[PDB]
């Protein structure tokens, strides 16, 4: 099909408007390729070791407007060990000032000593992080006169030390007429810079050295509406990353009219500055502030009075999370009245507050908030509350006591990792949701949940449930639509459990291993008859190995998740009780045994299988053999994973084994060469991976044309290609197919003969084969 | 120094008396090998292919006196599906008469259809389970004259069906004069064959189609010590193999008499026959009884009368487990008075009676068995018993409580296997334990323990307890060597936790990741300081990736096992605060730290290691990279353990880097080749693993002979060695070094060049590269 092989090392893609995209990312490159299009629009070179740059490097590109060449040689600290980067980057004097469209330009993780000088005045965009660029002279900015964002952080911290203080001089960034984003985080900077252009909207002081805010230091800067000054004296208990206070316990100092030309600021951000007070009169000249973050300050008291929010009518999110004082166990959340003037709050936040007893009166300040949506309570050692109370909290999306002692999306490092947003080189949906997980409840009965029938979604995943339900224990949520009870002890003496919550659509069991775990105790795996709506359940990785009952049964079901347990038990080769556990699930569309230790299919296992299965796994069972033509059973089979295994073979005729197949994951295993007409006639084939294996040779016959160009994927890398005269076929279609195979560039190699080891059969010229 | 190598496939060892034991199990033969010494005594040829035997295959070999040929053709549905052995092993006449002095024959697990004839008289052991002889007559035993071990089972059943009842001629086995031990276990037998001869000391007929015994069925074996007949018409209720009851509920009818003539019997085993009653009179004149197994009946209600007690004063074990009623969950356990007759009685299992509450008094019949020593109420769902109750066991090495529900060695697949005999082809030492593994107790404070400061070892594993132990829980333990609190969720706010058990050698907190796996919580991994004669701490699998203290101390810990944490996180390059975690543990001499995710060690980790450390792991790091000179900061450095990770290279000189290392483990790493001196001047070096490398080539430099000759062993199978010119050395060091590598058969093997591909390097002939 293609006239000419694709030999670059790097991903193209057109886009028209108006870009020529020339992905070179992480493809250990140690020189910039030749051949890179002269209309190339966005290059990107991040993660490889090309050690400099000259006004060889992009000569030809004139057309740029991207230039990404981050991390060519990031900190030692940051980056590889194994690979360590032996020199900073070298960059050569004009290397940028032919590119005269130049927009972006990201030098991010290159050990650089200084701003590079001769860039184009084109450029608004310019990257810094993470070199070793510790003083910022007005002189060398000059050149950057349209700039209008500047990341600059990340060149003095600990991991990236400069050993000293940050050093702006006076108005260095003053005549930045057009500078809107300015980040100086993670930098050892000892004061805000002054003066800083009127222009900014975004500015980003956090995890330094500023003791003090000066009350001039933002008095131009009406039009910004982005503050950061977070870890400016943090509070350092329990930190997860070097931390040093400022002395005398004190906060960062900020004077009560610091904010006052602020006018347009939407979001403040003051997490970990060791704050005791936050003063009402910061909010005077602010009314349009809708996200506020006092995490991880010292506002235990403050949470009590905080007269500060009487200022905030906008204000849509707030954190007051981590505020805790140290070695103190409150008996109860003090929240002031004053946060019932927060009408438009859609967000709170009080981690960390730690206390005993959650009290409904507590939360009153909040009943009148016609807005809120997310209440979070997570992470307070809460050992007590009624639930009943969050009757009153219908209007809410999520109500999260996550990571309690009650008993009758964000990153899990989120709140405690060094810079949340530092760039590296689920049944909310349901409707309205009541998070328990990690809690300690050891018993539940209907009445914990009375008033909460409008509940969607309960997480009661990671309690100490330890109990046979009956059918009685969820009685008032008659709308729950998702129920996670992983990571508890589920006993199944009773097929009723479940059967009170009639509008379930998904249930979680994963990791209820206890009771299945024991020999010779019931279990009731035909509880799934009574739930008449259930389209998923879940009960992975719990040990299964022996059931009481011979089939599961579910007019709705259309996905199963049983990974992580023992069908191999369950049908040890002789019992045939089980093969038919899964043939009366109707609706089946999806069903999950991988990791279940089955070395072999008994037969029976496929005629067993429901008459609508589409996607089927059997990754990760160590499978030895494979009766291909048993997929006939499988008349609707669409994806079949049989990945991480121990197949040595492919079928001789994959169409005769299966006219329905689209998708076939054979990738991890141990095949060493297919079968001679293998894909002969296959036309339903759209998806084919075959990575991972130790295939040698590929002919003709196994893979004919008129099937792989159906192909929406092709995968065959990291395979043992033997690229001789007898590979000619297969090395001249893999250079001109239209076909997407990923890793060309990286992992489809030839390991031999001699002459061709270790070179990327894409780049191969096997002329001798034809003298 | 050997003269000529050994080739022979098989290991071969002398006993002077009077063994040449070769031993060639499991090495994919298809013939035996030639060159057998002619001495051979026991040959043992188990797992292998050999799809014959003829008068060829032990022709010289006339001193044999024991063959092993066991499954080599195993049943289709015991044996791989992988490989199924095509058609069943063939013998031909004559392979046996030659062999004057056989004493043992195993032919079990080849599909043979008959009792192969021509066996020669001197044999006294003959094995022929897993075949498909399912019809003996008295015509084919005629050769077994001499016999004294018969095995027959498995020929019969569900794993190896026969289609059809078992056979036995009448008198078949009474002209077998010297018959001791007679097994026709399952194998569908239906009547205890008759006449037995007199001399039989052992008969198995268990899992097998025997509705009643006849009242003579035993009458002539007196000297018959050990009867089992378990599993004629078995109990089938959550029966995790095929079961067939006998109909209408029915148990194996035994007469009262049926045992009167055993005399000598010392076990009986009755497991799961469906026994309703125990009737008395059977054992009148059986005084000698110490093993009873009466597990897997009707009997909940005899458990309360149990009359027959009194007739067995010699007793040693009772087994009564899984005796429950069908739906009944009984309020307590009912032990008949007549338990007080068991003045032997060493062991006692009633596991599986089911019942709510145990109360003191309920085991008043076992307070004056003076020989007790394991009581074993597991798996009761037991909810309630006063711990106390134990201070009138004092002498009892094990309360097992094991899988209940109480809240305030054996197999896994013990009590529901089918058999748990069936032939393949720990705090208990410290003193008194009290089992209370997999309970549902989530709280704990000192009073529950009240009484019990006799006790050694306390097993809490797999427990809900969820509390912040603070020096106070176990009080009462004042002897406590050994506590067991893991798959918990510890909550060490406290450092004061555990310091009330004053005598504590071990503790394990693996797996109580809970409280861990969460962020900004405090972690006192400093409570370690109070333990003063703490031996061993476990803590594995705990995901620890935070700490409040910076060190863990102890004067008196040996062992620390850490495995399954994120020190990687702890260690992030760039902080310094954790780096001496474990170097005031200052009598530490093992430290496991494999599975960390340790990519890399950051300098400062090995000065930071405790000064008596010997043994370190850090296997499964995925480590890719070690500066092995940081080795000379552990100067009492003995064993290493680098296995499963990613190291391409060994040291230039691992003298340099170490003078105590001995045991050097590298197993399962990417090392393509060693450097030119590696083990020069290596003298304190006594085991090298290198297997599962990729290494090509091994030179006399880096190997020397004076370091190789002290070496116990040293491992190099699974590499890629090139078998041409530059390998002589290699080959012929190999070939005629006393060292001891395992797996030269199998697994030490030439990957090239085309030649010599797949061969053994011990069979290597390179007399070319002399010409
Ligand atoms: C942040 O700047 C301070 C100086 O303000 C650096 O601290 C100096 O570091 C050297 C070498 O570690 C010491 O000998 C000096 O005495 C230090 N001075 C002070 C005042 O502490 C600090 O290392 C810088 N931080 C980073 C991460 O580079
Ligand atoms: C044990 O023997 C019984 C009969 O004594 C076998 O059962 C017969 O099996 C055949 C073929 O399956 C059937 O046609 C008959 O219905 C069965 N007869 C009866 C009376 O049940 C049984 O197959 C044998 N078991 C094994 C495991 O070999
Ligand atoms: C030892 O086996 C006893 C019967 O099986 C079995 N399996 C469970 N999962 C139970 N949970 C459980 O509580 N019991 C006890 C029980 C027994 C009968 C009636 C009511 C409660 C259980 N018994
Ligand atoms: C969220 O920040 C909590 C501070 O740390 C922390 N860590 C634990 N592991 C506790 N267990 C625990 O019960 N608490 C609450 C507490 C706090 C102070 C005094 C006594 C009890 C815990 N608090
Ligand atoms: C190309 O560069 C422009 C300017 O930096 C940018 O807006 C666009 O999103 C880039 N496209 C990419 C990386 O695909
Ligand atoms: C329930 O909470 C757990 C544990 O915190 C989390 O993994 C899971 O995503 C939640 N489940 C759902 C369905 O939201
Ligand atoms: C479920 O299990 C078995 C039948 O397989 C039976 O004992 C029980 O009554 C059944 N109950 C339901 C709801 O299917
Ligand atoms: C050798 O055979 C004899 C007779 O069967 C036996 O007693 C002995 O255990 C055997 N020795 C070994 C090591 O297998
Ligand atoms: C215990 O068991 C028997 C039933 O076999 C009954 O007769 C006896 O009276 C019971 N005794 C007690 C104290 O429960
Ligand atoms: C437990 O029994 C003991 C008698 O050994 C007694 O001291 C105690 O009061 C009982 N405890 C409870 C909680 O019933
Ligand atoms: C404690 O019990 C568990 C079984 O529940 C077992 O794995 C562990 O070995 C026991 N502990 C000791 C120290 O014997
Ligand atoms: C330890 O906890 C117990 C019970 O929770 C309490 O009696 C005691 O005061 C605690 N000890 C200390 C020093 O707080
Ligand atoms: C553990 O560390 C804390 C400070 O981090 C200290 O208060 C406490 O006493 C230490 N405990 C021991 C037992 O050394
Ligand atoms: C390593 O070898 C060099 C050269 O013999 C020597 O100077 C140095 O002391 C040695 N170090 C150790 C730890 O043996």
């Amino acid at each position: 099909a293609r006239w000419f092989p694709k030999t670059l090392p790097c991903d193209v893609t057109l886009d028209v408007k108006n870009h020529v995209i020339v992905d070179c990312t992480d493809k250990h490159l140690t020189e910039i390729p030749g051949g890179i299009p002269t209309n190339t629009t966005n290059l990107t070179l991040t993660i490889n070791h090309i050690p400099d740059i000259s006004p060889a490097s992009f000569h030809r590109l004139v057309h740029l407007v991207e230039i990404d060449f981050r991390c060519n040689c990031v900190p030692i600290r940051l980056g590889s060990k194994s690979n360590m980067c032996p020199r900073r980057l070298q960059i050569k004097p004009r290397s940028f000032s032919g590119l005269t469209y130049l927009k972006s330009l990201y030098l991010d993780g290159n050990q650089l000593l200084e701003i590079p000088q001769g860039l184009p005045p084109s450029l608004q965009l310019l990257s810094l992080e993470a070199n070793n660029i510790f003083s910022i002279r007005k002189e060398q900015l000059t050149e950057l006169a349209n700039i209008e964002i500047l990341y600059l952080g990340q060149n003095c911290y600990y991991r990236n030390p400069c050993y000293v203080s940050y050093s702006i001089e006076k108005d260095a960034f003053l005549n930045l007429t057009k500078l809107k984003v300015l980040s100086l985080k993670d930098n050892n900077v000892t004061t805000v810079p002054t003066v800083l252009p009127s222009t900014l909207t975004e500015l980003y002081l956090y995890n330094n050295m500023i003791a003090e805010i000066q009350e001039d230091d933002f008095n131009n800067l009406n039009q910004l509406q982005i503050l950061d000054l977070s870890g400016n004296c943090p509070r350092c208990y329990n930190a997860p990353f070097p931390c040093t206070p400022c002395k005398n316990n004190s906060p960062l100092q900020i004077p009560v009219n610091a904010f006052d030309a602020l006018t347009e600021l939407k979001v403040l951000r003051l997490h970990s500055n060791s704050l005791q007070h936050v003063p009402p009169r910061w909010f005077k000249n602010i009314n349009n502030l809708q996200e506020l973050d006092l995490s991880q300050n010292f506002l235990a008291k403050e949470i009590g009075d905080a007269k500060f929010l009487h200022f905030l009518p906008n204000l849509i999110q707030l954190d007051l999370s981590f505020n805790f004082e140290l070695q103190v166990y409150r008996a109860s959340m003090n929240l002031s009245q004053a946060f019932s003037s927060l009408k438009s709050l859609k967000i709170l936040r009080i981690r960390g507050y730690v206390f005993k007893e959650l009290k409904s009166f507590q939360l009153s300040p909040l009943h009148n908030l016609q807005n809120l949506e997310v209440l979070d309570l997570g992470t307070n050692f809460i050992k007590i509350a009624n639930l009943s109370m969050f009757k009153q909290f219908k209007r809410l999306k999520v109500i999260d006591l996550s990571v309690n002692k009650i008993s009758p999306v964000l990153e899990q490092l989120y709140y405690f990792r060094y810079d949340k947003y530092a760039r590296s080189c689920s049944c909310y949906k349901y409707g309205q949701t009541l998070d328990l997980s990690k809690n300690s409840i050891f018993f539940i009965k209907s009445s914990d949940f009375q008033h909460l029938s409008f509940l969607k979604c309960l997480n009661l995943s990671g309690n100490l449930i330890s109990q046979t339900l009956n059918g009685s224990e969820f009685q008032p949520l008659a709308e729950l639509r998702y129920l996670d009870f992983s990571n508890n002890r589920l006993d199944l003496l009773h097929s009723t459990a479940f059967e009170e919550l009639r509008k379930l659509e998904v249930l979680d069991i994963s990791s209820n291993s206890h009771y299945f775990q024991s020999e010779g105790i019931t279990h009731m795996l035909n509880f799934t008859k009574n739930l008449k709506v259930l389209q998923k359940l879940m009960m992975n990785d719990n040990d299964i190995s022996s059931s009481t009952s011979r089939t599961m049964e579910s007019e709705s079901l259309r996905t199963l998740e049983f990974r992580g347990n023992h069908l191999d038990v369950l049908w040890r080769d002789g019992d045939n009780r089980y093969l038919q556990l899964f043939k009366n699930l109707l609706k089946l569309e999806e069903l999950d045994i991988s990791k279940n230790s089955l070395s072999f299919l008994p037969s029976g296992v496929f005629d067993g299988m429901p008459p609508n299965l589409k996607n089927l796994s059997l990754a990760k069972n160590g499978l030895k053999s494979f009766i291909w033509e048993k997929l006939r059973y499988l008349k609707n089979l669409e994806t079949l994973d049989l990945s991480h295994n121990q197949l040595t073979t492919v079928p001789e005729r994959l169409s005769n084994c299966s006219r329905s197949l689209k998708n076939l994951i054979l990738k991890n295993n141990q095949i060493r060469s297919l079968t001679k007409y293998f894909l002969q006639d296959a036309f339903q084939l759209r998806y084919l991976d075959l990575s991972s294996n130790k295939i040698q040779m590929i002919q003709k016959t196994s893979f004919p044309e008129n099937v792989l160009n159906n192909l929406k994927m092709l995968l065959l890398h990291h395979n043992r290609f033997l690229c001789t005269c007898d590979a000619v076929w297969f090395v001249w279609w893999v250079q001109h197919t239209e076909v997407t195979i990923p890793y060309l560039a990286t992992d489809v190699t030839c390991v031999g003969p001699g002459a061709h080891k270790g070179q990327s059969v894409i780049s191969l010229d096997l002329y001798t084969c034809e003298l």
